């Protein structure tokens, strides 16, 4: 339960944070800013095909049709967003609190011919700036990471959620108590990407107090975490001479994954909760 | 959390509420004693396929196959366990405190020819007959909840576990803090049949208390609960006014529905390794 100290971060800091890096950020992992899935670690399917995977799986926990109302934390760089609403033919309105990210995902939408179904917008996920009931289904794919005070936009989401509307998320968690070996690596990511993990008993008292009954919990890291790991400090040591432009020699070293393979009881969930009603 | 009193059962005691039980050709061969599990509650699925089903899903869980030694903790009439070793050929080794259940139980898989892979036996999970790590996998539906103490029978089956293998159990718990006009149905209940109820953030606790990591927490309230307890009061009832050629309180389980923060959940948890 923090058995290492965590980052502790200011949502416009992470804001500040994405505009930096999410340019040339997008040439390392590309479109999707989240982990793979795939079905046993020895899969041969690309990371591209595998990211799209997890949106899906997380998307279709949503329930949603053509006709609804989904909210979108975190939008990132649009992708994710966008083909929920391409594909189920919902409605998305998406928020992030970075400016370049705002933009590239309205720009997303409008090459999809899809700026009237699915809008990007600027926003902290601890001030959500809609009405009471407005959403059938809120996802936060990997976005709930970032934030400073869970309790409360898990509370601002049982708000904007309708009755029987169900929230997907991601996070990050400690499996069980952290091998001393690694919790270096996991003390860099954690501070360097401003995150925190949190502990599987915290999200029912947690999602109770949002008004909101926890639905599924699924400890997803060993489909998760390695492969996608190997594969990005792999994509980015391929070009560790395009940090000549990229000020990688500062900021790709922090983004090289591969210090992370093997953290054992580093721990990526899904999880699903459900506003009664409906 | 406990909000209701709650009893302590004896695993001796609930051995002999389930001797009643089972010998009053309640717990008859073949039948499962477990909820079924619908996906709508619209769905006119009858009740012997629902529970069966509510049997498989969780054994697929388990992620077993021929030859893999399986602990049914806590395994009533054995039909869930016979059906288990029938379907996966694995060795199954069920155990009850009830012995009155225990008997029957090995007579359902000698009818099945599967006495030899579907082994019972009279035992207390708090206290597991069996060599450390002699289990590929334990499945406890419908089990722990009369048990004493959870974070004993998961160090325990978490012991007879291999390194990789998986636990699977249902279990009661609150979905938020109880309804007054339904805190009356509920305190019987748990009295009545010697159970209690955890607090969903207790398991991950109780399961690492176990050296088990959770795989997986699975409300499964809004599938089971309501249509099982509808289908079994008329059963009661109708069965009541068929005796009318008078004893009228046996706490019908229709007093249940309706009472949505009573839950049940589906856990699936796992020793790492293998
Ligand atoms: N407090 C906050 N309010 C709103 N958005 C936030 C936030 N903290 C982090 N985010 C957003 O969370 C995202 C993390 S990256 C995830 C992006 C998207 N889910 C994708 O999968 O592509 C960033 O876009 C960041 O802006
Ligand atoms: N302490 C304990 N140790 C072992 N088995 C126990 C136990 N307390 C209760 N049980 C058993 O748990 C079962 C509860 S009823 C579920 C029976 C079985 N799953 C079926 O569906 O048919 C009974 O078999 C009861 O004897
Ligand atoms: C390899 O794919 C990625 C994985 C698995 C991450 O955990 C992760 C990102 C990825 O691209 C960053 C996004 O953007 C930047 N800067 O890389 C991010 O941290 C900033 C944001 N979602 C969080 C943490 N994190």
């Amino acid at each position: 339960l923090s058995e290492l100290p965590m980052p502790s971060p200011a949502s416009e800091e992470v804001g500040a944070l994405y505009d930096r890096f999410t340019a040339l950020g997008a040439a390392s992992l590309g479109e999707n800013l989240h982990f793979g899935y795939w079905d046993s670690p020895d899969s041969q399917v690309p990371l591209a095909e595998a990211t799209d995977r997890l949106t899906d799986m997380m998307a279709e926990r949503l329930r949603i049709g053509a006709g609804s109302r989904v909210l979108d934390l975190g939008c990132g760089v649009g992708t994710p967003g966008v083909r929920i609403a391409r594909l189920s033919g919902a409605h998305v309105t998406g928020i992030s609190v970075s400016h370049e990210q705002v933009v590239r995902a309205n720009a997303l939408a409008e090459e999809a011919g899809l700026a009237d179904r699915a809008r990007f917008q600027r926003a902290d996920a601890m001030d959500l700036p809609f009405e009471d009931e407005s959403f059938d289904a809120v996802i936060a794919l990997e976005s709930i990471i970032h934030m400073p005070d869970r309790a409360q936009v898990l509370a601002q989401v049982g708000r904007v959620l309708r009755p029987g509307g169900r929230l997907v998320l991601t996070d990050f968690f400690e499996r069980a108590p952290l091998a001393p070996e690694g919790r270096a690596a996991v003390q860099r990511y954690l501070h360097d990407f401003m995150m925190t993990m949190v502990s599987a008993e915290a999200y029912p008292p947690l999602l109770r107090g949002a008004g909101l009954w926890l639905e599924e919990f699924l400890d997803i890291s060993d489909q998760t975490l390695e492969k996608t790991f190997r594969l990005l400090s792999e994509r980015i040591n391929s070009s560790k001479q395009r940090l000549e432009t990229q000020f990688g020699e500062e900021m790709v070293n922090q983004f090289d994954p591969g210090d992370l393979v093997g953290v054992k009881e580093f721990g990526y969930l899904l999880l699903v909760a459900q506003r009664p009603g409906k």
